[PDB]
């Protein structure tokens, strides 16, 4: 327990939606487990209109990749920003304790790294985000957000303290969009991204996003790249919104076990029909699957998901189960 | 628990804010409870100033009657679109297993009917609603929602297992409206529903409305309609939002046992002065009334309440209380 | 247990951010516990651009001065609007039963006084604001709110009941200003409150603050003024807002044990990165310091907090804690 004398693990982070394989209970003692992420600025097409985000993101993603860790175990993260990049950036673990979640020993110019030590003492999800002084909130309405799940080492546990188990782990970052527009009702599109910065303010302190999207754009998580799971399967969605709240929903499922405030010493509500995510954290739900067919996941502000992006598919193959639901009589015309 | 051999039992809906009537605890075993809805697109005027709302209703009101079962039960809903609407609809049941909510068995074009079954089988209040591909957000905005109730078959418990019981329940259905205005600053008023449509989809996506109404209109729980109750009487309180957060308060009183996400297996909160119910879901409070007097039952958003509509009165009658509340001195000259 | 023939006691209330002089847990039985505030409507400086309020205030600050007793005893307020103040007033406490909280009792217009007694039988923070007819939701966004601390008898509690103390106690209050511009995108300034109304309502009815503010204006809790701790010191943190939702964050720090909600009898979570607390009410949460440092406490809608106003600091002398967080690399450049 002085980490300096703890074994360490190197871990390949992978990207969204998946998430790096990990044990849930563990018989390891603590280890001090090390990540390296990049930080990329690149303009990014986020619907299918064309328009671009002059965006910013940990590891050319957004959201950043989950970090999993056990409670106990210290995080080890080197955080590089290559000088291709135009501005400065640093990180702040909300699972961490002290300078500014670490913010203030990890500020890299373009053409520096760093590393930061500390220890995973709580557990459950935590947003990680980028905080530059004088541009918090541009920087993480850009993209530079991602989560850490620190697990018991014990595994998720139900409100009596039963094993609670996941056969597939997905994360989905939520990301509210503040894109200017001209004079001629067009949305612009910047050469760079720091000619964005002022126009972008604008639109931002208005608290009207333009667009709200999974996973970096409008549709991401459909299509080719839908979720996939079968009938019997218990799935963990982890959802990560780090600037404004957010309603998670399954369209014909629930929560059977759910964490909105995410922290796992907590004991978890069942059955939920709608969650909530407060801005600034990351919340997790469990569900086992029972009918196969295309599921949505979405933010259940109808507007903010049909109109603005905030929805995703889950594709489940497996049987029907006519004792759930069955159609007795099918679309036909009234008696008259 | 083959819903094929079970007694069947049919159900006569009432219109808000009263609800049919119910057993709480029961003794009976599980049931194929039959309910019958019927979809009316209608024009409403919505507030004092002659404003109207090309709306869209299920069973003729705003909300929709609430339905409600017990825990094992089936319900077995017929939806009739009459031949004189314009649009499909359908029905999503977030209590319901599959099928997004049994919406993709109930696709229902004007002139047809359809019949559905689903397994009630976790407890709690929860939304249902109109969701037809391509038109969500509109048609549930336009008024087509309303809560399903699932009872514990064994009646409401606190957190110690102990039983609690309602003398009266309340559906309360709170309607985020999105008017369109013209160039001259005032409300449109549309000849049909399919006019109303390209105009108020651009105002949904300011995410701003316009009005919030309880019930179907400013004003709508108040005077001859304001909600009845007497001192010793305790009263359900059911608060649905298909599609964005809202607050719920009772001034002079609280909500002694609150379910603000909805679901009767998690345990309810004490003695709340505000709950809150999430967009896209229906929550419930108990309380039982100490003083008599007008209450005002609202959305603590004051402005969405005084302003935009989002507040219903309770008038309650019995004997004042002084060791509750007393005025030691009325209103008088400061001495000078 | 009637008032009446229990022992009176006297309490002098201070400013904002402190709390007056209170026991925790008190082997005292009941008092009546007596205060005092006189209303003082005042024009504000809000901002650092020299931006006014015409802001209407209990004992001349935002929020007013929290008021504390113990579970069982009796409030009893003197409330004072003097005769150079232009406006009627009245007190709404959303922890009292019956005639609206209090206010149907307290109208006062300038020039004069009454005193309320009301049964403080219910434990938690809650919040207290204005609430005169016709004009509720304007009073309250010009100032006038505060918070009631009811502890338990036998002090606060984790969810095995196991004691828990602070050390200190801090309140704030939380503000969504709504300040008019004139045609030449300049804030107004009025030389009265009774010319700010009119203007005021119609930036009140598009639901975007203009400014949203800790304790009266952009920084007050800042550079002289920040709020203060050491390490192995705990805190209170109470915080009310009384008309629009808000989400507590500590950055570099956690909410150890936090009432979201903000009543006492339930069990609080623990762990949280960010809580939320619903408009129209208080919640509170415990921490105790384990590094030294500048900590910011922010709504976590980041640009309502640094864009808007909403951040505070806290300044924590001590010792640092390597085995918590260690730079292990300082920023320097990339491995070529
Ligand atoms: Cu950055
Ligand atoms: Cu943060
Ligand atoms: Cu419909
Ligand atoms: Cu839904
Ligand atoms: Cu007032
Ligand atoms: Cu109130
Ligand atoms: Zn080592
Ligand atoms: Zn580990
Ligand atoms: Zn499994
Ligand atoms: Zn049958
Ligand atoms: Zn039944
Ligand atoms: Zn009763
Ligand atoms: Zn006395
Ligand atoms: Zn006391
Ligand atoms: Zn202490």
């Amino acid at each position: 327990q002085d980490a300096d004398k703890l074994p360490h693990t190197k871990v390949t982070l992978v990207a969204p939606p998946q998430v790096h394989p990990h044990e849930q209970a563990t018989k390891s003692g603590p280890k001090v487990v090390e990540f390296t992420m990049t930080i990329e600025e690149k303009k990014m097409v986020i619907d299918d209109k064309g328009t671009t985000l002059q965006a910013m993101t940990f590891n050319g993603s957004m959201p950043g990749p989950t970090l999993v860790v056990h409670e106990g175990d210290y995080v080890q993260l080197t955080l590089v920003n290559p000088a291709t990049n135009a501005m400065p950036h640093n990180v702040n673990f909300h699972g961490a304790t002290g300078a500014l979640g670490g913010a203030k020993l990890t500020n890299v110019n373009p053409g520096e790294q760093a590393t930061l030590r500390f220890k995973a003492d709580r557990s459950g999800t935590f947003v990680y985000h980028c905080a530059p002084e004088g541009m918090v909130p541009w920087h993480v309405v850009s993209g530079m957000s991602g989560t850490l799940m620190v697990l018991p080492r014990d595994g998720l546990k139900d409100p009596q303290g039963k094993p609670l188990h996941y056969d597939r782990a997905y994360t989905i970052g939520e990301f509210d969009l503040y894109i200017p527009k001209g004079p001629d009702g067009k949305y612009k599109d910047y050469a760079t991204l720091a000619e964005s910065y002022g126009d972008t303010v604008q639109v931002m302190r208005t608290l009207t996003p333009s667009h709200i999207v999974f996973n970096g754009k409008v549709g991401a998580l459909t299509g080719a790249n839908a979720l996939t799971a079968k009938v019997g399967e218990t799935v963990l969605l982890i959802h990560s919104q780090a600037n404004r709240d957010t309603r998670p929903h399954l369209i014909g499922g629930h929560g059977d076990w759910v964490w909105e405030t995410g922290k796992f010493a907590n004991p978890p509500q069942r059955d939920l029909e709608t969650w909530f995510i407060r801005g600034g954290s990351a919340g997790a739900a469990l569900y086992t699957f029972k009918q196969p067919g295309v599921y949505a996941y979405l933010n259940h502000n109808l507007i903010e998901a049909f109109e603005l992006g905030a929805a995703g598919h889950i594709k489940v193959e497996g049987k029907w189960n006519d004792d759930l639901m069955k159609q007795i009589k099918a679309p036909a015309p009234i008696p008259r």
